């Protein structure tokens, strides 16, 4: 008996492809340091949980909440970064405006891409601390629901798909923007992969 | 422009169908009071968010984090309870052991249903405070991942489906079990809807 | 080497002294079940932590975050309930209006006890889930700062003293008020121990 | 009616006094950017809360949880950084080993400063995400309680004094140590102000 381990996905572009909006220095450590660290951390804990399940670790030799809470931290750390890389593209291919159905829903619910952009930016800058800003597609209501996550595992909405995701941990921008998080959020719009977001939305109609 | 509102789903059985494991007194207020309250609370906040989007509420007339955090609380409050009702069934129809593919995966990852049951129960009783105990089916790894949520919105794992869900807020058992949460968890196994769980799993293979 | 253990403080009155606002049925289990449970849970974890410190538990035989997070949960569970009991008194001795310096500060910062009462009640009813509503006395600014805690350990403000504290976990009122939390908050004002609150404030000037 | 505002305390040394353990580049933005930002953010929200109290903001023109949760974030952001600066000192004056009563309690509870150092370091490196590592002096039990905070406001223990505090947000070390948080924690011991910690402990006996 065992659990299947997670694998680090390949970066969809060169570490310097997002310049000048996100320097290669950040991407390098962000992918090779942080993201790889969550794949390793998750697998390491799955291994430890396997021991609890098999009985190799007896009662009193582990503290279940430490393992379980550590898994949601690392597993989300991995899954969220995987979505992040795919949600961005080299400028010229990335940025601009959305089209297809995504553009349509945005117009019906926010009035226009420009208004949506303002509301999302405002919401992302209000996040108290480290976390993420995401745009969900609620398969139940059909709403494009904005949400801010605290850390990697707080504030999620169950089961629904993530269409847009912005990493707001300080490591995602500090080396280049320092404490100017807002400038980072502003620069981010220039590398958003609207094509990828459109394709993901299509899967859920 | 507007957001679509949420609707209270009908209870799949009589309020006394889960007796003697969960009294009708609890089910009545749990469904008609708590769950209905989250549908209303979510819709009320969507309405307020619409005003922010349209501009009927000017800057300084709202505090975005209060609205956004309130939405994850109420929306999850609604979605999680909807899953909860469907995850249980009258004794005789509910409880017992799982079959099909779900039984298979449990045997491969936990060794047996009996061991799985022990680990899930142990994990559910370790939750510090109010929350939920769930069994996920990670579409990425194929793992049946156990997890405890704190409140309705903390500790989730992004996008993956929930196969088993146990409400661990005090209102789910207090009237009948008082502070004996563990007795409630034990009684719960007798009403689990394994058929429904099996069907949901099939959707993701 | 060892850590000193916590002790369950005696209830300052009979379990039925708060009736008809809080029934003896609630007080009994709240004190003898819940509060006692946190003293025991804290002491149990301190002993486990002692083993980690002494080396009786080797690396790989414990998960530090499970122990540390479990301690903040149980220790606050204990400390907060101890403050709660002392912050109430039988109707006649309790309830009414505050006097002395506490009354003074309330008038200067909120305009009147009436207005303060409205703002505190509004804030307490807004808490998303289980937690506490407290009134701090910030020794740095001199402000009587209102705050809502989530669970027993989230949202605290470092080092400053708690003057007023209201338990908002469902177990504090469910048996008598069911899901009508707001009715519980309103009834609570009739048993507040303003004299005790006044004495605590005096200690910090 | 009004609330008193917070003031940015002066840094107890030159921005380059902690080198080579913490570069002046970090201290500069950490104090002039981040800490100043929390004093401003707190004061800004107190003024908004004043408007709610006075009635200048009517119901429907604010979302109380956004204000209250924003205050615990900013107020702790301020208070915790104030403690942080005072808890360090230039190499020579800082670092080394503790003496007086603090040294005594450490020996009685951890066996030795060396062992204490290992346990604190291990605990600090286990923090899942951004936060703080602190050493409390519980006035109730007399225990020197270790604790990790998540963000600036989660996991605190009510009312007790903080003796040691280590900032573990990425901004406290990223520019110099990048993702090597552990190297930062090790370097930190060389600038700890044991004299200041000893004096604070004395106040509580
Ligand atoms: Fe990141
Ligand atoms: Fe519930
Ligand atoms: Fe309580
Ligand atoms: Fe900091």
């Amino acid at each position: 008996i065992q659990f299947k381990k997670y694998e680090l996905p390949p970066l969809p572009y060169k570490i310097d492809a997002l310049e000048p909006y996100i320097s290669k220095d950040i991407i390098d450590v962000h992918y090779n340091g942080h993201h790889k660290g969550y794949v390793n951390g998750a697998n390491s804990l799955l291994e430890r949980l396997e021991k609890v399940v098999k009985g190799d670790l007896q009662t009193g030799q582990y503290d279940i909440q430490g393992i379980i809470r550590g898994l949601t931290f690392n597993i989300n750390g991995h899954k969220l970064h995987a979505l992040y890389w795919e949600n961005m593209a080299p400028s010229g291919k990335g940025g601009g405006k959305p089209g297809g159905a995504l553009a349509d829903l945005i117009n019906k619910q926010y009035g226009s891409f420009d208004r949506f952009k303002q509301v999302f930016t405002e919401t992302a800058n209000s996040l108290p601390g480290t976390g993420w800003a995401v745009l969900y597609y609620d398969t139940e209501s059909g709403n494009l629901q904005i949400m801010t996550f605290e850390n990697h595992f707080q504030n999620h909405i169950a089961e629904i798909p993530i269409i847009l995701i912005l990493d707001e941990f300080e490591h995602a921008y500090y080396l280049q923007y320092k404490n100017k998080r807002a400038d980072y959020v502003n620069a981010w719009w220039n590398v958003v992969n609207w094509d990828a977001a459109e394709k993901k939305l299509q899967k859920y109609l």
